[PDB]
């Protein structure tokens, strides 16, 4: 019973993603947005404690997506990968869906 993903927020400003995620209770709560500072690139924003961390979604020459090293044919696969491998090199932070209304 296929539903849209609760993590894609399109073109919300960086600050608005911070505003929204700061109200989430659980570390790893996250969203993918379309960067305003680098149009055509995506960004990943993630709740951690009293902070919101931002990551560039990077592309290889073939248009595969990655944060650090492991890359995927889709944002959806990148997201899913990072539900169980940390997005961060300084903390263990695993992507989890927002609590949505
Ligand atoms: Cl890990």
């Amino acid at each position: 019973e296929m539903k849209p993903h609760p993590w894609f927020f399109g073109k919300i400003p960086r600050a608005k993603a911070e505003e929204m995620l700061s109200k989430q209770r659980h570390d790893g709560a996250f969203l993918i947005r379309e960067s305003e500072s680098a149009p055509g690139d995506f960004s990943l924003s993630v709740k951690f404690g009293n902070d919101v961390q931002h990551f560039k979604v990077l592309r290889d020459g073939a248009g595969k997506y990655f944060l650090w090293v492991v890359k995927f044919n889709s944002l959806n696969e990148l997201v899913d990968y990072h539900r169980s491998t940390s997005v961060s090199r300084n903390q263990q932070i695993f992507l989890r869906d927002i609590e949505q209304v």
